[PDB]
């Protein structure tokens, strides 16, 4: 459809810096080319301009929370701004804690969202619950209004509003789950599908479930947030919290292409793709590769093929 | 059952030479003492002499179409001699041009044959729609009496004749389709599961719906053309055209296992192997190792086991 | 649930020795601490020690019966003692001959029990169809009782008693089955799911079937012998008779995950691991690793996540 990209190079959610390259080298493969070699209007806004926060002290336990609440306060204006031109916005991370503004935004828009969240991780921790103090694995305990109220108020992070309910959300490729965070994902009845439902039902009949789950009542807006980390590190293994037995390379793309044929995607994120944890050039690749395979399938994209309203013959 | 092999040392289908090598590899894999270890009469009716046809300038895009109109013309005997003499004709390559050979061949002894097309490619580039100009990559479309019209006369194929509809192929494995390609199947409506229904449905049902598609209405001979790059290339990677996201191994083997199973298998084509494009010699014997496999599982070797119809307690 | 750790460094059931170190290699994965790290009540009973007998020459084909039958009935003891202390057997092996012991010492305090045995092979020659000689490719046929009969009397089994019906087990995962095995297979009618199977139903149908058939007309203590070659050896390289197209790590640990939450498990084996035939340091950990994963999900490891009865907010 009609595409808005952003760049969004912020790591400060997590320890491992190279995730701020993710836009360089998502871009570097040649994305926008692939994209434009579609149906596809792109407009890059840009790359985010991150700046420094150099006085950013732990809160209690969390870390770097005023350039983490700053760098999603800048991106969901961004994101915002991107929908209000009728565009798809497709955000390049970047750590993950940026799909608190991503997502943010882009219920400014379109408050009546949907997200499907692909990752191994829930990363639905609390500024309270969380053992690691890495925002990257908290980005939905500021978002869900359940919460409001068991987060506490955190620097960087008084312009947010918790913006879906747990039922407005479904998890996709789960593997690796707090203690605290199962709790809340049975105590909100928050929909997942870990990889042992993924094995159980196979990954159509999981679609299937999660598309009449989100669309059901209603057709709405539909936002993927995409973390890379999410596909078996066989596929990304440049990524900062890789776990095995992931979602295979066709799973990843039968996710994206029967959501495209939804026709209701509107918000995108690409995220924890980070170059400097390749140990070779080729996993690097291999990781940026199908990080982009997975976008151009959002887009149209289609395994059996794709042709131009046109007589071939 | 009763075999009938025959080796087609060609590569003038497409650039990389290597491929004319299949039926050596294969054949030192021990692929004839392989099958005489089960219910197999086999007869190798050795390797075809492609003879040399200096003089074979582009027709148009088309490379050397005298070569491969020769090299099919005369496997086409060659097929159509052991079906005459009662017995699975088991092809070896060699590119996939030879495919219009090995068919047509076939169609003439049992002219309502019914073709399973394995295959990462749909191969039904017209000598007009084809932008790399290789003919390994168009076999289908001087098949299909449909398209008898849209196949100017190629030198070396004024002997061609289609001898399959549209509704007599089934392709499986698909993930890189051109779009004039991509027109054709959905124009005459060819029956195709491409990677996003085997993910959708699983292999189980996909060969379900195939065999039944095919024999639904009545039992007829199978031809089953299966080219290497059809499985994913961690399992054959030693061949020219490979795709990731390709057919697992497993799903590899069942596919023949219950070709096998229908009784009905009378032509078997594997296609594409290409020892010189192995990165390693693990590589390379990992390719044909995984070829040889599933050639034994056509005709009889079953996972769960075999026995002799005897008592062995 | 609550666990009776048995070590078992026995490898006389087969030619390559270093399996007898599985026991010291899963220990040093941390096991223990890892089981314990759940709502598991762990003892471990040390290692079995498994005393030299020299004189140890062949019965006919068989090889090391003597050792063999002895190391069996001492596990056997062992078992029925951590039984009767009312808790889970765990034997960590050492080659799969020792199944013998471990399951008949289990059906001595509850013959009752049902069986499920993950294994690329069916372990069900008899001392008179095996054609390698080796024991850890016999341990079933010495416990059915429908085979009472065509077991010879083998110097160190005549403490064996058949304690199981050749429907009280169900096998998951085949793909290399000889020939007289197959013939009992089919002539016992004993219940498997080959890999054909698995990859036509899904490994969900397939749990689902084996535990409907083992509990579909009462419940009864469940029996998991796992040899660790049933997985694909692209996860459990390090074991001496590895065959490719096997069970994935997911595949390997929903099965378990499905077990644990019949409640059912009784006993427990981790066969097959050899450290020796690790090719590389990495293929050693990457094969305990994943022996320690299956084991783990025994005992409730959930890859959706898991919490104790709190309130974590
Ligand atoms: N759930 C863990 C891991 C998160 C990983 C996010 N990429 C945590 O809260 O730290
Ligand atoms: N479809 C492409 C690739 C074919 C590859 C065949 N092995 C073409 O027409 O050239
Ligand atoms: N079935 C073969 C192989 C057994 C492998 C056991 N780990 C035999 O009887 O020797
Ligand atoms: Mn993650
Ligand atoms: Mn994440
Ligand atoms: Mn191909
Ligand atoms: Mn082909
Ligand atoms: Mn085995
Ligand atoms: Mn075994």
């Amino acid at each position: 459809r009609t595409i808005g990209i952003i760049g969004a190079p912020f790591s400060k959610g997590q320890p491992r810096g190279g995730v701020e390259e993710g836009p360089t080298v998502l871009r570097k493969a040649g994305l926008l080319e692939k994209l434009k070699e579609q149906e596809c209007d792109v407009k890059d806004y840009g790359d985010l301009p991150f700046a420094d926060i150099p006085n950013d002290s732990p809160f209690q336990i969390v870390k770097n929370p005023r350039s983490v609440g700053k760098a999603s306060e800048q991106l969901a204006g961004k994101v915002a701004e991107v929908k209000k031109n009728g565009r798809i916005s497709l955000v390049l991370g970047g750590d993950h804690s940026l799909a608190i503004g991503s997502i943010s935004g882009h219920a400014r828009v379109h408050p009546d969202l949907g997200v499907i969240w692909v990752d191994a991780h829930t990363d639905i921790n609390t500024p309270l619950t969380t053992t690691s103090g890495n925002l990257h694995g908290q980005p939905v305990s500021f978002l869900l209004k359940e919460l409001k109220g068991k987060i506490p108020d955190v620097p960087g992070f008084s312009w947010v509003t918790p913006c879906i309910s747990a039922k407005d959300i479904v998890y996709i490729g789960l593997r690796d789950v707090d203690p605290g965070e199962h709790y809340i994902l049975k105590t909100l009845g928050i929909k997942y599908f870990s990889m042992t439902e993924v094995d159980r039902l196979g990954i159509g009949k999981v679609m299937e479930e999660t598309l009449s789950y989100l669309l059901g009542r209603k057709k709405r807006p539909i936002h993927l947030s995409f973390d890379v980390d999410g596909l078996d590190p066989s596929f990304t293994p440049a990524t900062g919290t890789p776990v095995v037995g992931g979602l295979t390379y066709r799973e990843g793309l039968y996710i994206t292409e029967e959501i495209y044929k939804t026709g209701l995607l509107s918000g995108l994120d690409i995220m924890e793709v980070n170059p400097s944890l390749g140990k070779t050039p080729e996993e690097v690749t291999r990781t940026v590769n199908t990080a982009v395979a997975i976008t151009l399938a959002c887009f149209g994209l289609a395994r059996e093929g794709n042709h131009k309203p046109i007589d071939y013959l």
